[PDB]
């Protein structure tokens, strides 16, 4: 029974067997995974869900499953990872985020993050959480922003999971410290 966290809107919780058709229909959506490098079939759906399991297993929290009371069950996911690659960033705690489409344009990825990091650092108490994502993705890093993260361009890194000479290999940083976060 891992904790479950509520916004005024969307439930924050534990994955269910019954989220993964939905959320293999969002991994095999060429909109959702555009800025990734590939979308995703049925089995490696299951293997990310089987890897944030075993994330909450071990940490307590994880990317939570996203639930909208009211509305409808399984929306996608938002939360917490921990980030353990060889980067120059880590070890620390990244923040991620993936919603159906039907669902952007609403600030619920916003309110699903704000929630997330109000436990990460109200109830975890971590020093900072982090965020990256490529240059294109102009939804996501303007999420980050929005939500008061802050980027140095000399932080960006080539992502050291793909090859050294991938398209998609330059990302960008994010961080958002307790002090910036409680000055909200
Ligand atoms: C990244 C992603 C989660 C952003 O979702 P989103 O809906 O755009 O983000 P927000 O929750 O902040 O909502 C902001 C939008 O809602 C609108 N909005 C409406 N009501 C709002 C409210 N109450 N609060 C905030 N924004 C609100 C804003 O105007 C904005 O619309 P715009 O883009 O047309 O300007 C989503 O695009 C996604 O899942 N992308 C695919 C997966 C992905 O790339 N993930 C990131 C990998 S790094
Ligand atoms: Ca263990």
């Amino acid at each position: 029974a891992i904790s479950e966290l509520h916004g005024p809107r969307l439930l924050l919780r534990a994955w269910r067997d019954s989220d993964r058709e939905a959320f293999a229909e969002m991994c095999a959506d060429p909109q959702v995974m555009e800025f990734f490098p590939s979308v995703l079939d049925r089995a490696q759906s299951d293997a990310l869900v089987d890897r944030v399991q075993a994330h909450f297993a071990e940490r307590g929290y994880g990317p939570w499953a996203l639930e909208l009371p009211g509305e409808a069950a399984f929306i996608g996911f938002t939360g917490l990872f921990d980030v353990t690659m060889d980067v120059h960033f880590a070890p620390t705690v990244e923040i991620g985020w993936r919603l159906a489409p039907a669902y952007w344009g609403r600030g619920l990825a916003r309110e699903a993050a704000e929630t997330a990091l109000d436990f990460a650092f109200e109830r975890l108490r971590l020093p900072e959480v982090v965020a990256f994502t490529t240059p294109p993705n102009r939804r996501s890093w303007g999420l980050m922003e929005r939500l008061g993260m802050r980027r140095d361009p000399a932080e960006d890194f080539d992502h050291p999971l793909l090859a050294a000479d991938h398209p998609m290999r330059r990302h960008i940083l994010y961080r958002v410290d307790a002090a910036r976060w409680a000055e909200r």
